[PDB]
This record gives structure tokens, C-alpha cells and sequence, in this order.
């Protein structure tokens, strides 16, 4: 019938003032910028570790305020060991009209796989660890009709017993610029979507995984592009140049033109590329890296390869519930994305 409010404090991190319900205490900066600032907090009503993220004036335009709802809508469906979900919403506002101000609280994670990647030197066992939980992950996001879209190391988040949570999926939005040059931002991105060569699916995040995988083998960046067709170069290099198959699946004109342009290659023979790996870890990534999108493994696919032999169970790899995506395509005004983002604020039930 009714909901309660907590009652809120208020505190200044870094210049910007945090206000949260007194459950959330020692409130510490992580991390700031146009993704929202976050702060790390331990919530005392479950005894969790949180992150908190804050988003500020996520009203000012109707792009910010779109994706403001994107968000949260994405956080609240997600509920998956190796997804990250949503604990906690919550606004100080007390009514639609004073509110400009969305916090979304997750668990708290300690490192992502770039900071883990170097702590450490990582085995045979560690990689076949990790993966299978990205895969887990994917395959869950994936059957809701989710793309994460920006799969790489840096969102892939890690605890000490090496339990992995997947982030930031369904949101990435870069511009040129980020994208230019001798970038970590590119390396992991599929080559039909990095060129624009058709309309993409899900199959983009399984050539992210690929990458992030043979970086955990050897140490090294799959892809290390100085720029987009340099890194298109190191790509065919390694698994070939398109066929004339794949060649018309390529509906842009100039893209496909300038493919037909270039010298062909064969396939390399991946057992002299990572030499000295598991010969099943060698062989899923020559079906995860696959330049025809079609023809690539998926998550589902993937999990039950012999490389996952010792984590693999079919009866503990959920899919997720519909995803209604059909708000992507409607036109809305600011004040109805705020109104829906206050509606959903307003009717999320915590989880067990
Ligand atoms: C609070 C929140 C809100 C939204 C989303 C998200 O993925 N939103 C997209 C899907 C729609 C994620 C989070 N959670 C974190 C955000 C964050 O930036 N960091 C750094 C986080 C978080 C959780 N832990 N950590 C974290 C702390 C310390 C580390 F060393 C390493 C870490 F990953």
C-alpha cells in the first residue's frame, strides 16, 4: 500500500555535496567525471561494502536525461552473480518537482582486470576462471537482447577471491576523439563496429572477450592499434581477410571498397601465435575470433567448450527475464524521461 522514506544526511566529497540515507556510512571518493561521481560506503542494514554512484543534474538535456533512464533501467533488471546490480536507488527529493538528483548504489568491487593484470601473473587456471564468468555474464545479459558494446578490461571488475562482476554495459557513447590513436579505448572493439561496416548484435561483445582473453595468456594487448586501420592491419593479419561471402554482408559501400583494396592473407595458424597455452584455450579463441560476426561462437556456445570443463554447469547458468528496450525508440521531452526516471526510482523493491 505504502513505502516508508529514510531519513538523509548531507556531506561534501571533493566540492560536491552527497546526500544519502544514514544506513550508508563512511562515504569515500573512488572515482569522478561525466560517468557520475562515486564514492565507496558500508551499508549498515545488510553489512555490505557499497559503491555509490552520483548523477547530477542527469536533467540538464534530453540525451542526459534519456540515458539517466537507460541506466537505471539497465541496473534494475540485471540479477546475476557476474552482472552488476542494482542494491539501492534512492533521491533526498521529496517530490517530481525538487527532483534533479539520482544515486544508484552496487556492490563494491576491489580491482578491475587491468589493475589485476599486473599485480599479477595469472595461470592457466586463474584465465579459464575469469572467462568462464564473463561468459556466464554475457549469456545472461545476452538473452535479455542487451549488446554491452565497450567489453574491456577496465569494466570488468574482480574481488580477492577472483569473483567478477560485469559493468557498464548498454551505455558506452564515445566520441571521435577518444577513439583516436594509440588507444586501449579501441583495442577490444570488434572490426564491424569499429569501421561501421553493418548494423551490429550481440556478437561484438564475444570478439571483446576474445581480446581480454588472449591479453590474461600472454600478457599482451591482442591489438595495440596507432589508429583504426593500423589496428584493422593487425586484425587481418591474424585471422585473415574477408572472403567473398562475408564481403556482401558488408552493406557499407565504402567500407567494403576499401577491404577489396588490400592485399589478401590467410588465417594464421594460432598454435605459433600463443605458444606454449592450453591447446583448448588456443582453440576457443580461434572461435571467438572470427571475422564474420555470423560464424562466431556465442556465450551460450562457449561456456560449454572443454576449456571450461572443471567450472561449467549447465543447471547454474541462468538467462535473464525480457528486457522491454522499446523506450530506445520513442521521442520524449525532458520533463517525461524525469517523470519516468522518478517512477522507477520510486518503485524499486530491494532485493532479498
Ligand atoms: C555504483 C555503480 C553504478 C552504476 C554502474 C554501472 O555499471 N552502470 C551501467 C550498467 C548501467 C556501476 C556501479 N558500480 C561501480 C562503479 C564504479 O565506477 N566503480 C569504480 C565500482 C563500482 C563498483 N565497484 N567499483 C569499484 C570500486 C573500486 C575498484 F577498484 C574497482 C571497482 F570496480
Amino acid at each position: 500500500m505504502s513505502q516508508e522514506r529514510p531519513t538523509f544526511y548531507r556531506q561534501e566529497l571533493n566540492k560536491t555535496i552527497w546526500e544519502v540515507p544514514e544506513r550508508y556510512q563512511n562515504l569515500s571518493p573512488v572515482g569522478s567525471g561525466a560517468y557520475g561521481s562515486v564514492c565507496a560506503a558500508f551499508d549498515t542494514k545488510t553489512g555490505l561494502r557499497v559503491a555509490v554512484k552520483k548523477l547530477s543534474r542527469p536533467f540538464q538535456s534530453i540525451i542526459h536525461a534519456k540515458r539517466t533512464y537507460r541506466e537505471l533501467r539497465l541496473l534494475k533488471h540485471m540479477k546475476h552473480e557476474n552482472v552488476i546490480g542494482l542494491l539501492d536507488v534512492f533521491t533526498p527529493a521529496r517530490s517530481l518537482e525538487e527532483f534533479n538528483d539520482v544515486y544508484l548504489v552496487t556492490h563494491l568491487m576491489g580491482a578491475d582486470l587491468n589493475n589485476i593484470v599486473k599485480c599479477q601473473k595469472l595461470t592457466d587456471d586463474h584465465v579459464q576462471f575469469l572467462i568462464y564468468q564473463i561468459l556466464r555474464g554475457l549469456k545472461y545479459i545476452h538473452s535479455a537482447d542487451i549488446i554491452h558494446r565497450d567489453l574491456k578490461p577496465s569494466n570488468l571488475a574482480v574481488n580477492e577471491d577472483c569473483e567478477l562482476k560485469i559493468l557498464d554495459f548498454g551505455l558506452a557513447r564515445h566520441t571521435d576523439d577518444e577513439m583516436t590513436g594509440y588507444v586501449a579505448t579501441r583495442w577490444y572493439r570488434a572490426p564491424e563496429i569499429m569501421l561501421n561496416w553493418m548494423h551490429y548484435n550481440q556478437t561484438v561483445d564475444i570478439w571483446s572477450v576474445g581480446c581480454i582473453m588472449a591479453e590474461l595468456l600472454t600478457g599482451r594487448t591482442l591489438f595495440p592499434g596507432t589508429d583504426h586501420i593500423d589496428q584493422l592491419k593487425l586484425i587481418l593479419r591474424l585471422v585473415g581477410t574477408p572472403g567473398a561471402e562475408l564481403l556482401k554482408k558488408i552493406s557499407s559501400e565504402s567500407a567494403r571498397n576499401y577491404i577489396q583494396s588490400l592485399t589478401q592473407m590467410p588465417k594464421m595458424n594460432f598454435a605459433n601465435v600463443f605458444i606454449g597455452a592450453n591447446p583448448l584455450a588456443v582453440d576457443l579463441l580461434e572461435k571467438m575470433l572470427v571475422l564474420d560476426s555470423d560464424k562466431r561462437i556465442t556465450a551460450a556456445q562457449a561456456l560449454a567448450h572443454a576449456y571450461f570443463a572443471q567450472y561449467h554447469d549447465p543447471d547454474d547458468e541462468p538467462v535473464a527475464d525480457p528486457y522491454d528496450q522499446s523506450f530506445e525508440s520513442r521521442d520524449l521531452l525532458i520533463d517525461e524521461w524525469k517523470s519516468l526516471t522518478y517512477d522507477e526510482v520510486i518503485s524499486f523493491v530491494p532485493p532479498p
